[PDB]
């Protein structure tokens, strides 16, 4: 299937990745209006985090080359004005961080595109997490969300302890390795005002809509489970930390058993399973959504545990946006 | 009373500062075999955390000159062989790290110590949270903790929300700055393997007693509190995640008011309260053992919340530590 | 003199503090359209880098209250449309970043002010460094700037070392803490592309115009001098390592006299000496421009040194900004 | 040549994975009293700078076994107790930072090893610089030196520089990433007090004996050159900052173009070259001593110049350890 990226991002230049190294996605037009091509050759090229793209880049004929595929190049501040299907331009993923609501995001569809992924979590556009709800997509959904990298590590874990025990209730935090929306130094930050103090300085309290969201990817969870973050001076790799109350007894080596279980088999690539002395750098550029580690973890009694699961934030929800892609692609 | 501290180390150090900028305690002599009286003038005077001392510090005529006041140096790997009782130290301050039993830190009795205070949990020694438990103390005890600075955290919030409402059970995570145990980059830490991987790199998860060692302080909660650690690349400063289960229901605004409460009076100094947009950075060298922080905490029902407490690791639990001697001279 | 910032940021909150840690100069406007009035309260009164205000800090009648004293706030973008005349702003500190040339300050003539003190070096309006060329300003000038923080960290040294033993040629690199101009992680910076790379990662080569601006400050030097930046995962404080030529021999240890005998006497509370082991964190909250770390630098010969000055690049400047404002009335 | 490792740290674990990966470095005999074999097999196959091995290793029949060779584990604090020569060690990487004069180093002889490549400066034994002046190596010296990290980095740019326009004198700065010997607080360090300080925090002036050590290693040089290093909070990858005098004038392009040639030529491998907008992250686990920065320099004229050059200091001299011990392998 062939796309569009509107943002070339963190989340932009790693779907964009993804997709060279999956056979099945082809990248045939970028839109950014804050980097242009030659700009876009170096961004592509070189990555603090995920290390150089192994691979080529150049800029020819105006279009950015990858791998020798040639791709068109906007630069167009308003997504209504984007040529996306004089381009070629199947879907879109909206990375920007800027069109999240059905309306600003469907303005895709006016250049031409014919479905729109938005690359986040959408106020009322529909949200898929791969292994969880993704079959609930048809045809008719035009405009779609991969929910949050949070909201993709959370939910493949709780859908199997709810699967297997039942969740009553539960409380999350996820430690967060910082993003492109913090600062540098303390600065301004508009509403949210913790979200501006110093990264590199500051364990920084934060709001999600990760716990609330897996209520609507498993309708039966609905309300069962909100939660928080902190922000931490790491540059990628997060955590989850879920406190939850089941219905059913499970000893730890139950949950074990059967967490283990579905990284085998239904969620294998999706929810990993680890019992190594791990730290958050063994999951640099790994494509799981959620890796369990065992030895992390830890129970008061057989209804009350707190469970921990590893997610690279940037390549694994770059990775789940291009498996989305082709899950719509297929049901075309 | 005359107070030695053995291992001038981040709390020995601080303990020091704490002391003189109270009177409340006089410091008279210090042990520690790696470090000589000339370098304790250099790492007493810069301080990279807390800043440059307020005050003065020389050597003179082979002693430590503090703010006018000469304290006696000792250079011992073994604590058997500190004079303490030559040199006036009545109550010994045990923050080497490496002898945190009663038969180890006994060995200041050895030398003439009167009563010895460690400046850490203990498998046998009791433990003591000023304002929790601390009236517990008497003087049949030459040897006491002031158990870590997570419990001292812990523990008074613990203290108000079991007290009002009745915590029926708790899971707590600390996110936590780096301390002298981790290793800049990856080497050996022993039988603790994820605690040798480089601690500027990396979301680390570790063990932590001081949500059972609650249990010790608040016999009532013995068995119903547990938890872990996650360290992060801070030098300063840690916040305690408390996820618990409540008997009475608690409206989110009756658990603020209850603990605003508890700040004015009977823990003052020791729990504080805020509604700011506060950051790991806003409580560095703030001596409280815990400070509630209303904005980042969350309800999912009356019944199961998450509470959220910040704490300077070391430079409330070093005027703890102050705090605590001052009692025990008071008891006398 | 009454004074308005326009930019209330890294160096415009610690302007404000300078000046209120001093009565030097009096505070009674703050324009900044992206910090409302209640938010100032708020990145005024918490500082991440330099601690929590000591004093009064809050919002009354549309006001931002500090120490008692009321200051007038705006919210403007275009600082021609900001009335400094009004609110009684006789000088302006331009501190946003965006307005360093004479044409882009001139704007707040505009509004009222008197004369304009730019944070930054400037294409064009005439630079000063207290204590090197500040006597050369006088009253014609409506416009000048304050030059940078490396330039002021540079000059003071490099006009003893010159004074006293002639400089022939110099290279220069600053070893600078990270800036607000920075970003997180990887993403776009325009036309300097190393400057858009991770901040908390990477050491990043980048350009500075502080050498060859110490030949406009010091006229003899024009042409002499050129250098270079590494900027690093600090987030204040930063280093200059100038490798000079002499024309006339001097032994490291006449450096050293020649630079104490400077620091006692007229360029006393400007350029600094010590001989101590002090690293960065040492000078966090320093007022010096330039602080010479006997200690650090080298010589090869009696005519090729390296010379090594450390500086608080937030704190040290922004009492320079004061200070010049001072002088300016002292002329007046 | 088969080869024992003595240290197994970031450099003896290092270059046992390049031993591996080169067809010519048979390890088989590890020493480290520190790290027990289950132990080794984490810390080999974990790495938070490098990422994962990417191989097999396992623990078997009290061997370590990596990628099906196994391995005799030795832990022996004292070298001259260990039996290499029984488990078939011709040469040993002396790689613990604490056996570096030939006197200490010589106790390997003592089990039946052939010869020792120490893995840093040595007071006493000859050193080699792979490309600079390895030739200079006989059959008659049992005991080596592969110098430092940044004598490698410094030598091959050096050797290039003084061969086509000759060193008059230069001075180096290097800006190097932290190290095991550091602290991650505040702690004790020695006679080397800046060394101690919280390495996170904090730029730190640091000794180098690596200008002086070129001088050693290109004895035209000798004298000539000196300097320093300042330490920063980056885990891995430094840079050289040599600032010299030149006899023959020399525009930057010339230097660009010979160092280009020389990248190319009779130093590939060893000396890269670019031009691109790199910054450190862009040289991690790059296997070159010495990569020129052509962009970052700076001339103030023909004859003075600020030339840049980065290196992996782990990974680039893991590599020359094992060059060296090839070449000293086929002079036998
Ligand atoms: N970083 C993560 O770990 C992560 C994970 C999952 C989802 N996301 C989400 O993905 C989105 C992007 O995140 P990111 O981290 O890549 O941000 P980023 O800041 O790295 O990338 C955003 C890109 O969008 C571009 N852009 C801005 N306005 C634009 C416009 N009008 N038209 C085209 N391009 C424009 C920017 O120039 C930039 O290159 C956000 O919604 C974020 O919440 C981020
Ligand atoms: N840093 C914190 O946040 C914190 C807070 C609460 C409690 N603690 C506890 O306090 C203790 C000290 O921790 P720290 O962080 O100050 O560590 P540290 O490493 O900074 O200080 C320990 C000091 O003890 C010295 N020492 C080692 N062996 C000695 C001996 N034989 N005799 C005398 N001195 C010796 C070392 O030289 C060093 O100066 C530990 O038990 C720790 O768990 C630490
Ligand atoms: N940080 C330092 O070390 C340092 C030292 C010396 C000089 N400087 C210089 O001082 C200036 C400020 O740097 P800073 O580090 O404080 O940056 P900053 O980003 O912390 O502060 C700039 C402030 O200006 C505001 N701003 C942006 N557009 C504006 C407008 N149109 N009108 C009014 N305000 C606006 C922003 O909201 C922000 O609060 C820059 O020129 C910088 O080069 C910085
Ligand atoms: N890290 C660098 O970038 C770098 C580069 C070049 C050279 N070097 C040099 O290499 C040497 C090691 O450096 P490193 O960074 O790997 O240090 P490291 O601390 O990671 O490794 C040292 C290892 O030696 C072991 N050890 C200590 N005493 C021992 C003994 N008596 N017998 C056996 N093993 C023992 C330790 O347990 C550890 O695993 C030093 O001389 C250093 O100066 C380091
Ligand atoms: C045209 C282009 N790409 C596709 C199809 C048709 C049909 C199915 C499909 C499934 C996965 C990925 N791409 C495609
Ligand atoms: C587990 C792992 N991968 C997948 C699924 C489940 C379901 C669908 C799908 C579609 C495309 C690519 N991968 C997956
Ligand atoms: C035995 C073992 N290894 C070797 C030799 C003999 C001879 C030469 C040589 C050259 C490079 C690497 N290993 C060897
Ligand atoms: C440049 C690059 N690699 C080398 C040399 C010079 C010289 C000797 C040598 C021996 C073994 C492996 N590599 C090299």
């Amino acid at each position: 299937v062939k796309v569009g990226v509107n943002g070339f991002g963190r989340i932009g230049r790693l779907v964009t990745r993804a997709a060279f190294n999956s056979g099945k996605v082809d990248i045939v037009a970028i839109n950014d209006p804050f980097i242009d091509l030659h700009y876009m050759v170096y961004m592509f090229q070189y990555d603090s985090t995920h290390g150089k793209f192994h691979g080529t880049v150049k800029a020819e004929n105006g279009k950015l080359v990858i791998n020798g595929k040639a791709i068109t190049i906007f630069q167009e501040r308003d997504p209504a004005n984007i040529k996306w299907g004089d381009a070629g331009a199947t879907y879109v993923v909206e990375s920007t961080g800027v069109f999240t609501t059905m309306e600003k995001a469907g303005a895709h569809l006016k250049g031409g595109a014919k479905r729109v992924i938005i690359s986040a979590p959408s106020a009322d556009a529909p949200m898929f997490v791969m292994g969880v709800n993704h079959e609930k997509y048809d045809n008719s959904l035009k405009i779609v969300s991969n929910a949050s990298c949070t909201t993709n590590c959370l939910a493949p874990l709780a859908k199997v302890i709810h699967d297997h025990f039942g969740i009553v209730e539960g409380l999350m935090t996820t430690v967060h390795a910082i993003t492109a929306t913090q600062k540098t130094v303390d600065g301004p930050s508009g509403k949210l005002w913790r979200d501006g103090r110093g990264a590199a300085q500051n364990i920084i309290p934060a709001s999600t809509g990760a716990a609330k969201a897996v209520g609507k990817v498993i309708p039966e969870l609905n309300g069962k489970l909100t939660g928080m973050a902190f922000r931490v001076p790491t540059p990628n790799v997060s955590v989850v930390d879920l406190t939850c109350r089941l219905e059913k007894p499970a000893k730890y080596d139950d949950i074990k058993k059967v967490v283990k279980q579905a990284s085998e088999g239904p969620l294998k690539g999706i929810l990993g399973y680890t019992e190594d002395q791990v730290v958050s750098c063994d999951f640099n550029s790994d494509t799981h959504s959620s890796t369990f580690d065992a030895g992390a973890g830890i129970a008061l009694n057989d209804h009350f545990v707190k469970l921990i699961s590893w997610y690279d934030n940037e390549f694994g929800y770059s990775n789940r946006v291009v498996d989305l892609m082709v899950h719509m692609a297929s049901k075309e």
